[PDB]
């Protein structure tokens, strides 16, 4: 299995006004079975990294999550490069490139909160035959 | 080309009372236009019982799949949630091959909505 993440074509969305911000096309081409589409397209902030790493940390227990760059055309570019370098070493921790939130975030032109979202609760395997029953049961 | 999976079951609210399973719905699509759209969102099996009910009426004389019940079952309780999961699946998939059921604003709104149920009903 063979997968291939590349950060290009920075954009600046809101030109000019307060809420101006830089994002970054993240193209995700697999053909692993571990992901859903075999070619993919997200544009995302860098404060949307920020997050993803944070949470990559909270699931990874003790495996080490690769570092992003800190602190125009120049510095752009050099980040571009950074998010990249972040993308490649993330997808070659086999504990990390399970994360489903790391899934979401690359294949999914979900928001953060959305991707919060789209996962709550344990699931119906990692829970008691008992805890399960009592869910199953519900009403209106 | 339209893809519908409802994956990932989960226990919401653990323990409480109002513990309750929902069921992720993944909507993959493409235009050749774009490259992959997606689309995620949970359903409670309440919420499909809903669904069809709508999609019965907006439907006129169209049929419309079933639901999976509780019939015949003597298995787990994972075997259960597995067993409705595919049921949920094979509903969607159909209700995608009826063109007049697939043109239904509230299937829309269960499909890639975040919308409560309440939330869609009003939004028509």
């Amino acid at each position: 299995e063979v997968i291939t993440v590349r950060v290009q074509d920075p954009r600046v969305q809101n030109e000019g006004s307060w809420n101006s911000y830089v994002d970054y096309k993240i193209f995700l081409h697999t053909n692993s079975k571990a992901f859903t589409a075999k070619t993919s397209c997200v544009r995302r902030r860098y404060r949307e990294f920020v997050w993803l790493r944070k949470q990559l940390q909270r699931n990874a227990g003790l495996v080490p999550v690769p570092e992003l760059p800190g602190k125009s055309d120049e510095f752009i570019e050099k980040r571009r490069q950074g998010l990249q370098h972040f993308l490649e070493k993330v997808l070659q921790s086999v504990v990390l490139l399970s994360d489903s939130q790391l899934h979401l975030f690359l294949q999914s032109q979900l928001s953060v909160p959305e991707i919060e979202a789209c996962v709550q609760g344990r699931s119906t395997m990692t829970v008691s035959d008992a805890i399960l029953r009592y869910a199953m049961s519900n009403l209106e």
